């Protein structure tokens, strides 16, 4: 993988405002971009939970570098995101791609939906 300087726009709706910001994320390695997503999300959502909401509507649009690369890199970046949201407490169904953007929702404050009671 090349040193991918991508523009990642984290657009999060909470309370009654939408907070979007274009971040410049540089990663030579795939694992590097994973932990950088955990950085940007966990840091930015820290005051958001304090602002207080029942649920947040997040929309992370990744910039497509080059037409040859971006077919492979967005498919790879789908897997990258699936790791990060799983590590932050967002469900698989909550993560859905539409309009070259990933729309991820999470139940704010009470950040859990899967209250499983399985016998054996």
């Amino acid at each position: 993988m090349s040193g991918k300087k991508v523009e990642v726009q984290v657009k999060i709706t909470c309370n009654g405002k939408t907070y979007e910001r274009t971040y410049q994320l540089y990663a030579v390695r795939d694992e590097e971009l994973k932990e950088k997503l955990k950085k940007v999300l966990n840091e930015r959502m820290d005051p958001i939970k304090k602002l207080g909401c029942k649920r947040v509507r997040i929309s992370i649009r990744v910039k497509h570098s080059d037409a040859a690369e971006e077919k492979k890199e967005a498919k790879k970046f789908a897997a990258i995101l699936n790791k990060v949201f799983a590590e932050l407490g967002y469900n698989d169904s909550n993560v859905t791609w539409d309009g070259d953007t990933v729309t991820v929702e999470g139940q704010l404050e009470g950040v859990d939906l899967e209250h499983h009671h399985h016998h054996h």
